């Protein structure tokens, strides 16, 4: 029997609307993660996440012999698979309303897939703006996945094989590789399997650093495999990003309730021990990045749900993390709107703006209160909470009314 550890790495999966990004992660999990009948109300708003097992038949033609179930008859053998490793997949929605919510899910990822439609003009504007906000943040272990091969010949896919090369081609994603399959009918997922155990390795993790956790809100996540047990208090979902916790650690969860005494709001940070540990179904004593852990505490649930708790992030209780209403951003702006139908150039910060912060798995909205060339300084509406001093931001600008992603720097503190 292959052994109960937790996911080691988390897989984005982004691309245009509706070009099967949630059918992909159920052909390689089994698992549909966005309820998709109906929604709210016209597609799916919240991050999707699935787990999987990662084998391999020893003695077996490559690449049929990459499994995600511990068996081998399909190649013959009567061995169990070798286990690899257990993976966790981000499904990013789509549509270019929701890019804030990719933006969250992208400081979870160790690698992504770009889910490319093999029966639509490349690139499709979500396309590209996904494809640059993957390489904004740093998610470079990309793999290209040419979606839908199932509805056009071989000439037309290879066709749009030649075209990505040649928009990867003199860009940091020039060796990226293109591999084509039918999420739907699955057909081809063996050597898509392949190419993530060849492209997306496991990162070294530095396991000595401060305990860091970004937390996702259970409203803004669909995990099916995971489950809220709650009889010892609220659960707080999301994402390890450095060092590890363990079960009876003291913690804090950042930047904490909101508390307004005589009209003055402040946020209070809330503390709690970690009562129970777990990834999907399973329970552990320590967790550690990768995968998506729901951290049981001894809080109660009306606390840990309330729309009043700006829990951010989390670490240990005596963590030194600097909760600012006020930062210093050394930016970088875009040479283009890339999110938009038609590509519009960029303006300059200017004074007195309203712009969008996503920092780690939070946006805020702040006031630029000063601007230079290489920095911003910016009146925060809510505080966020800096763990670190090189931490990644992506600002975003309201145009045409919503919001696009126009530049990205670093919180200096
Ligand atoms: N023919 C064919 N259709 C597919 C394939 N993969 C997905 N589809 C179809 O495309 C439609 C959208 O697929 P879905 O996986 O929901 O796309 P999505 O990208 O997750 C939607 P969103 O961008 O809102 O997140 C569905 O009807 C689905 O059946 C494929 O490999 N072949
Ligand atoms: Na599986
Ligand atoms: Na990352
Ligand atoms: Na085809």
């Amino acid at each position: 029997a292959w052994p109960k550890v937790q996911p080691e790495v988390n897989i984005g999966v982004v691309g245009h609307v509706d070009h099967g990004k949630t059918t992909l992660v159920q052909a390689i999990t089994g698992i549909w993660t966005s309820k998709h009948s109906e929604e709210l109300k016209g597609m799916t708003i919240k991050l999707g996440y699935a787990e999987t097992n990662i084998g391999v038949c020893e003695s077996c033609k490559k690449p049929e012999a990459y499994v995600t179930e511990p068996s081998c008859k399909s190649c013959g053998s009567d061995d169990e698979p070798k286990f690899l490793r257990r993976i966790s997949f981000i499904d990013a929605p789509g549509h270019e309303v929701l890019m804030a919510t990719m933006l969250s899910g992208a400081a979870l990822m160790d690698g992504a897939i770009l889910v490319v439609a093999a029966n639509e003009p490349f690139p499709q504007p979500q396309t590209r703006e996904h494809f640059v906000a993957l390489g904004i943040i740093g998610v470079k272990n990309l793999i290209i996945v040419q979606n839908k091969v199932d509805v056009v010949s071989k000439e037309e896919a290879l066709s749009q094989y030649r075209q990505i090369k040649q928009f990867t081609k003199g860009t940091w994603a020039e060796n990226v590789p293109i591999i084509p399959v039918s999420a739907l009918h699955k057909i081809n997922i063996d050597s898509l399997i392949e190419g993530i155990e060849e492209y997306i390795k496991t990162p070294y993790r530095d396991l000595s650093q401060k305990p860091v956790m970004l937390v996702i809100r259970s409203a803004d996540v669909n995990a099916p495999g995971t489950q809220f047990n709650e009889l010892k208090g609220g659960v707080i979902g999301g994402s390890i990003i450095q060092g590890l916790f363990k079960v009876d650690q003291e913690i804090k969860v950042l930047p904490g309730l909101r508390v307004e005494k005589q009209g003055k709001v402040s946020y209070e940070p809330i503390f709690t021990k970690i009562s129970s540990i777990a990834f999907g179904d399973e329970e552990f004593k320590e967790a550690k990045p990768g995968g998506l852990v729901a951290i049981g505490t001894y809080l109660d649930p009306s606390l840990t749900k309330a729309d009043n708790l700006l829990g951010s992030i989390i670490t240990l209780a005596d963590a030194e993390v600097p909760v600012l209403w006020n930062i210093r951003i050394k930016y970088n702006l875009l040479e283009r709107v890339v999110g938009a139908k038609e590509m519009l150039k960029v303006d300059p910060i200017r004074a007195k703006e309203t712009l969008m912060l996503s920092v780690g798995s939070s946006t805020t909205l702040g006031i630029v209160t000063s601007v230079k060339k290489d920095e911003i300084e910016v009146e925060l509406r809510r505080p966020v909470a800096v763990w670190s001093n090189n931490i990644r931001t992506v600002i975003s600008r309201q145009i045409a009314g919503r919001w696009r992603m126009i530049g990205w720097g670093l919180v200096e503190i």
